[PDB]
């Protein structure tokens, strides 16, 4: 069936639907919405659709039920099997795309899941892009983040002014799977930067340092980082909340051990990050910061 107009109009063929309404999501969408991209969203749980229903955009029932409206599908949900989920399940985007619906996968997963992706939906005639993002819950809320980008580089360039609506830097990186790879190097950086910090905050509390001025130090050379910047303001007021969810870097993490693994390469601080993480998990706390590991 065809459908009636929605908010952006269908000669723009830059129509986006958004799947996953969560810390980044939502800022990233309402980014997409001030720059009139915005037509319909998906969320699992419907309340968090509410401020976009507000504004009217089209809240669908399904991923099959927004592909259908759309030209572009944009999903930032957990982990590989919630876009598996959200893509190929009984009503998932492909059961609702026309042929030529790009998706652009922005969560994080791994290179092998990228292509994984690319392959199954290009049997559908549906384009793919991976395109994680760093720059954090305050990155998405400012339009800032740096978004890292693996497929058709044709597609990027018609893209780029989708991701410029949620982004500052925004980079090519090669072939599917290359936004992942990417990512995957990103997420080593921010795991160790994030111990670093958790451990010179257990040590400075344990040699009764002022706080005030263990912060001022830190926030400069070159025990300065973004995990410092973003988060030990939080820490240090006891504000434990994502932030980035200790589950999700556990997540990540898993897949950079495994893609270290595959080439062969030792990567002994990234290792104890993952069991420092999984034990979060286990323990009770993976729904909080990062930034409260050695503090939950
Ligand atoms: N937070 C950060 O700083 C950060 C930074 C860069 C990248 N990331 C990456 O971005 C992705 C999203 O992270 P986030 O922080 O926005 O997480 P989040 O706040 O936990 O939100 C996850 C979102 O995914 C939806 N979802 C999860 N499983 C799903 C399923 N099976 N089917 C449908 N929807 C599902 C959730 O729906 P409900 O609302 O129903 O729960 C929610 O909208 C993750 O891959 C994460 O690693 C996060």
């Amino acid at each position: 069936h065809h459908h009636s107009s929605g908010l952006v109009p269908r000669g723009s063929h830059m129509r986006v639907g958004f799947i996953g309404l969560g810390i980044m999501g939502g800022p990233m969408a309402t980014h997409l919405l001030k720059a009139g991209f915005l037509a319909a969203v998906y969320n699992r749980t419907r309340e968090k659709t509410k401020p976009f229903a507000e504004a009217g955009v089209y809240v669908a029932e399904s991923p099959a039920d927004l592909a259908k409206r759309v030209d572009v599908v944009i999903v930032m949900v957990s982990d590989a099997p919630d876009v598996e989920q959200v893509l190929f399940g009984p009503s998932g985007v492909v059961e609702g795309a026309r042929p030529g619906l790009i998706v652009v996968d922005m969560s994080t997963n791994s290179p092998d899941w990228a292509r994984k992706f690319a392959e199954r939906l290009a049997q559908y005639g549906i384009e793919f892009l991976d395109a994680p993002v760093t720059g954090g819950q305050k990155g998405a809320i400012e339009g800032t983040l740096t978004i890292m980008v693996g497929g058709k580089e044709e597609l990027f360039h018609r893209l780029l002014p989708i991701f410029k609506a949620m982004g500052r830097d925004i980079v090519y990186m090669g072939p599917v799977g290359y936004g992942q790879a990417m990512m995957l190097v990103n997420q080593v950086v921010v795991a160790l930067n994030t111990v670093a910090m958790v451990e010179g905050l257990k040590l400075a509390k344990a040699l009764g340092l002022d706080m005030d001025k263990v912060a001022e130090v830190l926030t400069r050379g070159a025990a300065r980082s973004g995990a410092i910047e973003l988060y030990l303001p939080k820490l240090l007021k006891g504000d434990l909340s994502p932030g980035f969810k200790a589950e999700h870097l556990k997540k990540d993490l898993g897949y950079v051990l495994e893609e270290a693994r595959k080439r062969g390469v030792k990567l002994p601080g990234a290792e104890l990050a993952y069991e420092l993480y999984r034990k979060m998990v286990e323990d009770g706390a993976g729904s909080l910061g990062i930034h409260a590991l050695g503090f939950y």
